[PDB]
């Protein structure tokens, strides 16, 4: 059938389709070309998704869920998760060492949701938007992720798709999708393109070559917990302390108060893109009293300057890894909602010595546009030809060797799909199991990198130490996801080598439990 492209964003999501030669961003049932990544459950038992969920946040905050993308594929003890909890109105609890979301679903029934199930509900809304527009069932999709998403975060996003009833044919990196929207129908030789993607939750920078429909990522770097949400948090913080200094009251108590301030901070940020002052006004803020303050552009910039300035470091890194200088960059493409902030535009322009970014790119829609194009390439119904994409892995994959040392296996910025083999043996006589720990990151010791998984090679036949010869193959697929397999290569009595792991990701059984649910 028809394959759609869905930009699943931290705060807003967007769906498009590429067919009959052209790209069409699809408007939702309220006429909006983007949909808030919000889900809500009313006291009466009704589930809301999108605009309807966001517009009742301030009256039903405990049972309104959002920012699931900053929770997805992480652990409960993650310092990033514990930071966000302070500003979210819904209960986040530990389960299987992951953060799960607890709400009342209506008729006083408590339920606990994985972050994947929340994102699945958002995907279900985007799928129904496309189904209405096209007048047929949509079972196939391309879905986006930040370029710097790790292995667990990627897989978790695919699982969300599966829970939504979608066959996710491809996971495309957000900056690559944005580059497609820019470069589609450029016919002017090889160009070096830098994409600067600062959204509602994640930050990516990617350097690409684009040449008459052939797209190739050279280098990428970013931060998966840096975006609009962090800028909003710094401003919310400033006003919670300000209110406490004026009245002696801690609004951290009342969830309505905190989320009323969120709603107003969002509007004030938007206004500060085209004016230098904005009024924060809340009727019935805390215990009936109202809130009335002004935020200047200078104060907003003051509160976030460290975060804004930190976006320049990943830019320096991709130039160093690509072996290119500033003057080699032919075009700068800004995408993501936070690139509308004037200070972000100034920093980028000053870093590239006065160079203007490209016009004709809507930063909220450009990623969905390219996602739609990649979707069409994978269907005979929609494929025009003249579209070749080569992407890379964002993180160095290595194995833990003796002393907690990171031994590199596949370096960062290697084109995918790719694979690498290594032979392992045993350390003692008749050892039945060999354990391998895979890590993601650039630091020399595994303690300072991120653990992808602990893999056990079981069923190793009895032999003296050092005799067995097990070839383990590590394959990163086109989606950027790792698969590990093992073969016995010995000169003797062999066996099937079975691999188990310690990874916390969802099994098809659990997905089937969730897919055979959510009709409630």
């Amino acid at each position: 059938g028809t394959v759609v492209g869905i930009d699943l964003g931290t705060t807003y999501s967007c769906v498009g389709v590429f067919k009959n030669g052209r790209v069409e961003i699809i408007a939702n049932d309220q006429g909006n070309r983007i949909t808030p990544s919000y889900v809500a459950f009313t006291p009466e038992g009704e589930r809301l998704i999108g605009d309807a969920a966001k517009n009742q946040l301030t009256s039903n905050p405990e049972n309104t869920v959002f920012d699931a993308k900053r929770l997805i594929g992480r652990t409960w003890n993650d310092p990033s998760v514990q930071q966000d909890i302070k500003f979210l109105p819904f209960k986040v609890v530990e389960k299987k060492t992951k953060p799960y979301i607890q709400v009342d679903i209506g008729g006083g029934q408590t339920k606990t949701f994985a972050p994947e199930e929340i994102s699945a509900m958002v995907l279900t809304k985007m799928k129904e938007t496309a189904e209405a527009y096209l007048g047929k069932k949509v079972t196939h999709a391309v879905v986006t992720v930040p370029a710097y998403f790790n292995d667990a975060q990627r897989q978790a996003t695919k699982d969300a798709g599966t829970i939504a009833g979608l066959n996710v044919m491809r996971i495309i990196n957000e900056p690559t999708a944005a580059a497609i929207a820019y470069g589609l129908d450029k016919r002017e030789g090889e160009k070096n393109i830098l994409v600067f993607d600062l959204g509602g939750g994640a930050f990516d920078v990617s350097l690409l070559t684009i040449d008459n429909g052939v797209f190739e990522v050279v280098a990428t770097n970013g931060d998966t917990h840096l975006g609009g949400e962090d800028f909003d948090q710094r401003v919310m913080e400033h006003f919670i302390k300000l209110y406490k200094k004026k009245t002696g009251k801690d609004v951290r108590k009342d969830n309505r108060a905190v989320q009323k301030l969120r709603r107003e901070v969002e509007k004030a940020k938007r206004a500060l893109s085209s004016q230098h002052q904005a009024r924060i006004e809340i009727e019935s803020f805390f215990e009936g009293e109202d809130f009335s303050e002004t935020l200047t552009r200078a104060k907003f910039e003051e509160l976030n300057m460290d975060l804004f300035r930190s976006t320049m470091k990943p830019v320096q890194k991709v130039l160093e890894d690509s072996d290119l200088k500033k003057s080699d960059i032919d075009e700068i493409v800004l995408v993501g909602g936070s690139t509308r902030i004037p200070k972000i535009q100034q920093l980028v322009k000053e870093f590239f010595n006065g160079k203007e970014p490209s016009r004709g790119i809507n930063p909220d829609e450009a990623v969905a546009y390219g996602a739609a194009v990649q979707a069409g390439v994978l269907s005979g119904d929609q494929d025009t030809g003249d579209l070749v994409l080569l992407d890379v892995c964002p993180l160095t994959l290595g194995i833990e060797t003796v002393g907690g040392v990171m031994t590199k296996l596949i370096p960062r910025n290697t084109v995918v799909p790719t694979k690498k083999s290594q032979i392992f043996s045993t350390a003692s006589d008749n050892q039945p199991t060999v354990t391998i720990k895979v890590y993601e990151g650039e630091r020399p010791l595994t303690k300072d990198n991120h653990l992808l998984g602990t893999f056990d090679l079981t069923g190793i036949p009895p032999a003296p130490r050092g005799v067995p010869q097990i070839e383990v193959t590590f394959e990163i697929d086109v989606n950027g996801i790792l698969r590990v397999t093992a073969e016995d290569k010995g000169t003797g009595n062999k066996n099937k080598i079975t691999i188990t792991n310690d990874q916390n990701r969802l099994t098809p059984e659990e997905i089937e439990r969730m897919v055979n649910d959510a009709e409630k």
